[PDB]
């Protein structure tokens, strides 16, 4: 038997626990939040609480349809590209992805006009943030999508920390409880098999049980902090990821056992990452989702650009992934972000982790020299250190040669405004993530800039990393965690990075991972409260 | 509730995990059964070549060749994990389970393979010319020498899977091992200590069975490459398919659903190039593409280029083809083109081991043909428009007949001086080895490469990605025990071969290297069965 009772226990208070406890709550129903942290806000707290709405009432009042047939072919021709077709029943998409993504199209702006209409998630409207692969002819909103907290700051760097503090005062204001501390590690199933309530281990080590009337709702974030999960399961071998480090995939462990089906598993949200701040487990650490300067390159450890060091965070991270057969060895499993005085002063940021960070910020993770030749020189210690982890990398015998060869190149392409190899600049997501830049008159492409031929010279080492994960116990367009026969487990809910996503490895847009969440969290709580109280 | 049979030990599957599991586990004394989802016995085993990599094997021990244990270990270390592999860290960079399981293989694989000699139900012969795939690597001590194959499978050994099928089955019955066909086992019954006391299995007529194991129940199911859903939701690659039988689903996912295992490598599949035809119209007789035939030979992509060395080992080759092109939402290399003349159709085609070039009398369908370069890119998209729905509408590009003169152009440069200088073909050691056959030529300073005819007719054929079989699935110890969350046995559940995890993670180390460790894993599930008390 239980210590407690409530008619909705929701596990987990970032984005997918808050809203659903929110939503929960507003039905009538009484609701506890078990939190595993000492505080509340977990991965969403970090974020810039970018939130991707179709339809939006923002867009609609400025006369943008959002027509639901080309919001599904956007999102199909970016999910699953082999497949998409614009003559197949459900576009190319399983009838299941194709369910979920209408779920996201019918309920997200709804989701979002109660928070906000509530006080819970007051907005702005985001008008130039462009969708990341706008220029696909399938999206026909390519702009007008994003919402963002209406107190966040200008950058909107701290959106995450206004969203929770916005949905967290509404939670207490409208009575619903938090406990923290409550690490959730059992669902309680009575005679029939179905959820109803949880076990939590405290601080203490001692464990409670808390029983739910009508449904559990897990919001409990992704594994990117299970590393055995994280390695076993992931299509890349990512170093770690921004995910609040109680991220730990107990979900995953929860379920084992109760017949659930396991899905997209094999995806991540990706992104580069300061690869000594994810090695160092740097609670701080952003994803790097604006790599930072203009006068600035990636080379890998021949001294050769490999890649477009402005391009989408999700895509750019798998290039630190290629194999090589032939050596067998990941030839781009770090590379080196390599900054002049410059881009240094001018390019700095504490925020979207940048690796170029301004005086006084936490600076172990940058390699600086006054030359080129005393650049390779740090830069070999620095791989040297983390020899373990990179494949004993080292840099080639001709890197320095290459490398003034490939900032001769670069320097060109930042003169004519056009990178011949890489096409940096050239689509509109590599300018909306540029970062800041020195004003220059007669810069021909605002993501290039010649690099000094003076020093000092600065590196960082640039790895693979997640967001989180986006795998897990499949659910309906409901939130209902499912048996291996497709059918709900009575009273057992998933919201957010705990369950499965339907986008498996594709990134649609800025705020694609917050705003299908309150979207579902929102069915998830309409059924939920429509479940019997039971035992 | 009651079982209509009780044995011993039963075993669910029968490949070579199966059948050796059951093989072994019958000459300890003990009464067991086979259960066969499919009509007929062998599974993916049955379709292979049979060569089975065995270190430190009696052959090789017999002839001289050293195997020293601790540079195996580093051999099998350094493939696997290349990013922490480390010679000096005490497991050599490996987790302790990863070392203690190829420490097991080292240990276990000459006896296993031994035993079922001395019985007659796997007689061998040694293959020592057989090399490892990354032989070139200092770690590997016994580059060659470690290969085994069936004692009467043909020359080319094409065929030893079905040798090797025949020989263990005939041993099976000549011991008493009782077999069901038709017979899919979908659920492990469990006694109210949670044990694993039996089985059920759906029969043909829909009729269900439920057989009492008095020890033991092994899982020998193989993969799961045949499932769609779980194909696309686990593996690091979207593969079209594979070699892999089609009555390989994945069948031990659900059922241990419930039973709260560790899916392990899930991540991970044996991966190959496929003949992308076969592969979509799911031709059971298509295996991988092992061997990339032809000398006078090409790949190139869409674009009329060539991307990658069309000699390098399949599981590495395969990854090239889902390179991802975040700029363009599109797999660059999703089916790339083979491309050959009348010289490798003449003297490379092989009805063996993938090839895609094939001699007259096989199926050719999936061969393209024109008597000019122009002539053939246009047939080329009227193929890549058929498959348009499997392959994001992929098109040649407009520049395409001209790029490719180029390329052939190059191609042909590198073919006189035997030097490629854009991929290297013919550099490594398995280039050549898994080169194929060729028209000998005495000019020839390469034997990977000769000059693409100046004349047709010419050939091509859309090679996609695919599996031999999935290796991931519940994670076992060295003893093939099946293990619960906290890492400790489901007592009386067992699992080898690819239904449950592998410890090779994404890594292929030579010929022979999915059989050779299922037979060592065979005999250690078969020794700890055997103990097992008998139960309910
Ligand atoms: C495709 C292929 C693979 C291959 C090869 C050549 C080809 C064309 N050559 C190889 C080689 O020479 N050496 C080597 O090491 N590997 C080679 N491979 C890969 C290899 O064939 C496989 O890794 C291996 O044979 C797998 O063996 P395993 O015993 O694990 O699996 P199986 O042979 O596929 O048998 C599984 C059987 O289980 C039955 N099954 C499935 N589900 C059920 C249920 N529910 N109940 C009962 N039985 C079930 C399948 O029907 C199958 O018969
Ligand atoms: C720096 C950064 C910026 C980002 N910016 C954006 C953005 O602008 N827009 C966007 O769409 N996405 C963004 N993302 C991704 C986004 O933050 C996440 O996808 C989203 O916040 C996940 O919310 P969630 O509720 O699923 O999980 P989380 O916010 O991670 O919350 C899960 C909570 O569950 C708790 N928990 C775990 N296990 C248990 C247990 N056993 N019992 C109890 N509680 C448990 C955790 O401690 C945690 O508090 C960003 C990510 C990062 C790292």
């Amino acid at each position: 038997s239980f210590s407690a009772e409530y008619d909705i226990v929701v596990v987990g208070s970032g984005c997918a626990g808050l809203t659903s406890a929110l939503f929960s709550r507003w039905h009538g129903n009484s609701v506890v939040v078990l939190e595993k942290a000492a505080a509340l806000g977990g991965t969403t707290f970090k974020s810039a609480f970018a939130y991707w709405v179709p339809n939006n009432v923002p867009m609609r009042a400025a006369g943008i349809a959002d027509p639901k047939p080309d919001f599904l072919k956007y999102v199909a021709r970016v999910t699953r590209p082999q497949f998409y077709d614009p003559e197949h029943p459900t576009l190319g998409l399983t009838q299941w992805e194709y369910d979920m993504c209408e779920a996201i199209y019918d309920s997200a702006s709804p989701a979002a006009e109660l928070l906000a209409q509530k006080g819970a998630l007051p907005y702005r409207h985001v008008p130039f943030a462009t969708d990341y692969f706008s220029e696909l002819p399938e999206d026909k909103a390519k702009s007008g999508r994003v919402l963002t907290p209406k107190d966040g700051s200008p950058s909107m760097a701290n959106g995450g920390q206004v969203a929770i503090r916005t949905l967290s005062t509404a939670a207490r204001r409208d009575g619903i409880a938090f406990k923290t501390g409550h690490r959730v590690q059992r669902v309680i199933l009575n005679s029939k098999g179905e959820a109803i309530g949880i076990e939590a281990l405290k601080d203490d080590n001692s464990v409670v049980r808390i029983r739910a009337r009508k449904a559990v709702i897990f919001g409990s974030g992704g594994f990117t902090h299970d590393p055995e999960l994280r390695s076993n399961f992931l299509n890349v071998p990512v170093y770690g990821g921004c995910a609040a480090f109680t991220n730990e995939g107990d979900l995953v462990r929860i379920t084992s056992s109760l017949g659930v089906q396991l899905r997209n598993m094999n995806h991540a949200w990706l992104c580069p990452v300061t690869f000594e701040k994810a090695i160092g487990r740097d609670g701080s650490m952003s994803g790097m989702f604006s790599v930072a300067g203009d006068s600035m390159i990636f080379v890998d450890k021949r001294g050769k650009r490999v890649v477009n060091e402005k391009l989408n965070y999700n895509e750019l991270c798998q290039k630190l992934f290629e194999w090589d057969g032939a050596k067998v060895e990941y030839p781009n499993l770090v590379l080196i972000s390599i900054w002049d005085q410059r881009s240094q002063d001018h390019s700095a940021s504490n925020d979207y982790g940048s690796a170029i960070v301004p005086p006084g910020a936490d600076d172990r993770h940058v390699i600086k020299s006054d030359t080129l030749d005393g650049l390779s020189q740090q830069i070999s210690l620095r791989l040297k250190k983390y020899a373990g982890q990179i494949g004993h990398m080292e840099l080639s015998s001709d890197f320095n040669a290459n490398l003034r060869e490939s900032i001769l190149r670069f320097n060109g392409f930042a003169s004519t405004g056009k990178d011949e190899d890489f096409h940096r600049g050239e689509r509109a997501s590599d300018v909306l993530f540029n970062g800041s830049t020195k004003k220059e008159p007669d810069q021909k492409n605002p993501t290039m800039w010649p690099i000094s031929s003076v020093g000092p010279y600065y590196a960082a080492l640039v790895g693979g990393g997640t967001l989180d994960t986006k795998g897990g116990p499949k659910t309906n367009t409901h939130g209902q965690i499912l048996d291996i026969h497709d059918k709900p487990i009575r009273g057992l809910y998933g919201v957010g990075n705990c369950v499965a996503s339907a986008s498996s490895g594709a990134y649609w847009a800025g705020g694609a991972t917050l705003g299908p969440m309150i979207a579902f969290a929102y069915r998830a709580a309409n059924a939920a409260h429509g479940e019997p109280k039971r035992t």
